[PDB]
């Protein structure tokens, strides 16, 4: 699974 | 699963 | 599943 | 499933 | 299923 | 199914 | 099914 | 089925 | 606007 | 706007 | 906006 | 915005 | 925004 | 924003 | 932001 | 931000 | 930030 | 699993 917070 | 927060 | 928040 | 919030 | 919020 | 909110 | 809100 | 709201 | 598909 | 697919 | 896929 | 896939 | 995949 | 994959 | 993978 | 992988 | 891998 | 906080 993937979570990206820019 | 994928979540991206720009 | 995919969620993108621009 | 897909949800995109521009 | 697809939901797009511009 | 499809829902698009411009 | 399809719903489009311009 | 189709519903379009311009 | 409302669309319901039973 | 609302779309429900039963 | 709301989309529900049962 | 809300999308629920049961 | 909310996406739930049961 | 919230994404839940059961 | 929140992502939960059960 | 939060990511939980059960 | 938090990541938990059970 | 992947979490990136920019």
């Amino acid at each position: 699974n993937n979570q990206q917070n820019y």
